[PDB]
């Protein structure tokens, strides 16, 4: 129960941000929803979400990277799976281009195929 909570966690810190977050990390950002999560408040998804709209998440992967890798990592971090292709990409550009990183999180997480493939209470993980 708790130590369900505390399983994903630990397993959405290293889908999204591939790594295990120190204390204090998590003391900056993530505070309110570990306690939402863990009071039953949000679902997984929504914790997901606050991870991908996190700043802690821009400066780890789209501070330094391109438009082109900023998406092929966010795929594989909310979809677990790399783009479809070019299209799909460009699609994703747009997002990114007219609403801004949020934006781009937001398609991903609130979408169907999300939705379908993992719910609200599953973590994401390579599929």
């Amino acid at each position: 129960d708790k130590v369900a909570v505390k399983n994903a966690i630990r397993a959405a810190y290293r889908q999204v941000f591939e790594r295990d977050l120190e204390p204090y990390i998590i003391n900056s950002e993530f505070t309110a929803l570990e306690s939402k999560l863990s009071n039953n408040e949000i679902n997984v998804k929504e914790f997901i979400e606050g991870l991908g709209t996190s700043e802690l998440y821009m400066k780890e992967f789209y501070a330094p990277y391109p438009n082109t890798k900023v998406i092929e990592m966010g795929t594989k971090h909310f979809l677990g799976r790399a783009p479809l292709n070019q299209k799909e990409i460009q699609q994703y550009n747009q997002i990114l281009a007219s609403q801004g990183l949020k934006a781009f999180i937001g398609a991903m997480v609130n979408g169907m195929e999300y939705l379908q493939t993992f719910g609200e209470d599953t973590v994401p993980y390579r599929r």
